């Protein structure tokens, strides 16, 4: 069991039962912080690169270009270093010094865009760089790349099946790309044939999945629950497998993350608090009393030291 | 496989083969960053508490008091929160705001000592608090507590045996408490009967193990390789099982940690770079050419963002 590089070490993350949430230990958490670059995204960083290699879109000498400095950026940086690809990440010039230093540390070619242009500016610039030499540059496209949910179908979902001996009844996950909830859900429902309840979590400030499914006007808004609430329905969110949508507000998500730290001794990120708050709400409905609820905690706390968490 | 609290989730950390160090892949690293609170110390935080419980020194209502804010402090904070103990950590008032916020986040009662007094002040204060109500307060004493090396004999060492199918020939580890090298060494040499080479790593700036074994004057010095080089021989360093001592300087340790990041896509801490630099030196001696060298990387990189690493 020696990994040939750090990309292959993804996953096998542990399940920890919560003591101060749910009812008689019905809430259980999957610690995705225990990963090569400390987020759930390492699984997709790995698989998107592996997949582009197998299909010939990524070859020796080609360079990766992605508009991200979040978990996905960090994940692709580590994979690119592990597997010997150059990588450029585009991002607004107003990003954190810590994040700059971290990505630069991982050997990323950092391309800062105009502050004023925000995400839009960074995405446009990524596309511009690719356009300039399409045979040289490859954008992996986390929101739409099927390799994203597929890795969760092959690893994250079977890990949950196995660690629960098939007893999982409910999976609760925040939605960014939708990869986690989609892949996990397909694994449990389709590969293992169990009719669980799949619960998507989104910010009440930007409840676009809830609005969409209700046939209402889609109205995104700002929130502080980083990693989720992208403000649109991503292609990697298979709405067909979603049974339920829970909205959580930023303050509750933050307070819940602090509670996980101080009461459970679990170092999770803001989105982890959002996911647990939703799971805790379900866990205290009588309908979920005898049900084992498994919650994805996407990231670890030291990543949020600069933020409102602390 | 559901842990009853986060203390039980320790270990099972992965081995990753290095591409840009050693010779024909003879250097392999154990990623101790993949742990509940992101260091090797979580194993001892867990076991010292478990052991004090089993021997009746830690009971419901008693409070932990330790002079540490490093990895051990963070480790005990998470265990104390997971298992429902109050904890006070003493530390110089000049410690980092990040570290203050992190420990405070974990629900620690932080006791700041006089800047001028440094470590000495914090240790004295810990002892003072314990003295004031010895039936209330318990100090676990990482430098001398046998539960420290014992956890490494029971988990870390057998993990290395198993992941290498008994092929490990050399274990390289930096020494702080000496727990890692001691426990691992006892496991492999005594429990599994293989005559490996155990290599302690210390800073050339404070080479007290080298001085001691040579019968020379012991002369500690400041260095930046955090986690090692305590400036004395700790009781939990079993010198009997040490075959070799490698000294590494701070700059090389730092540059080596940056190389691990940028060339291997491994997010390790300063002491991880020190340990790899020593292993790389051994790995390029012909005597170690056909030998599998396993190196402990104690911590992950985001813990060193404020530091000289970045």
């Amino acid at each position: 069991a020696i990994y040939a590089d750090n990309s292959y070490s993804i996953g096998n993350t542990p399940l920890v039962r919560l003591k101060h949430f749910g009812h008689n230990g019905n809430v259980v958490v999957k610690i995705e912080g225990r990963n090569p670059s400390y987020s759930v995204k390492c699984r997709i960083g790995a698989n998107m690169v592996w997949q582009a290699e197998k299909d010939g879109t990524l070859t020796k000498g080609k360079e990766i270009v992605e508009p991200t400095s979040g978990n996905t950026g960090i994940a692709l940086a580590y994979v690119a270093a592990a597997r010997g690809y150059k990588i450029t990440l585009t991002m607004p010039e107003t990003m954190s010094i810590e994040r700059k230093r971290l990505l630069c540390g991982l050997g990323v070619n950092l391309v800062l865009t105009e502050g004023a242009k925000g995400m839009k500016g960074a995405i446009a610039k990524a596309e511009e760089i690719v356009a300039s030499d399409p045979s040289r540059y490859v954008m992996l496209k986390q929101f739409e790349n099927p390799a994203n949910p597929q890795i969760h179908r092959e690893t994250t979902g079977p890990e949950i099946w196995k660690d629960t001996d098939g007893k999982v009844d409910v999976v609760v996950a925040g939605v960014g790309t939708g990869g986690s909830i989609t892949g996990i859900s397909r694994a449990i429902k389709l590969d293992f044939g169990k009719q669980i309840t799949s619960v998507a979590v989104e910010p009440v400030e930007s409840p676009v999945i809830s609005q969409t499914l209700a046939g209402e006007e889609v109205k995104p808004g700002p929130h502080k629950i980083q990693g989720i609430g992208a403000g649109f329905i991503p292609k990697n969110l298979d709405l067909s497998i979603i049974d339920r949508v829970e909205t959580v507000d930023s303050d509750t998500a933050l307070a819940t993350a602090r509670r996980l730290m101080a009461e459970e001794g679990i170092l999770a990120g803001i989105s982890s608090g959002a996911a647990v708050a939703a799971a805790d709400r379900l866990a205290k409905l009588p309908e979920f009393a005898d049900k084992l609820i498994v919650v994805i905690l996407p990231s670890s706390s030291e990543r949020y030291l600069s933020t409102a968490l602390f």
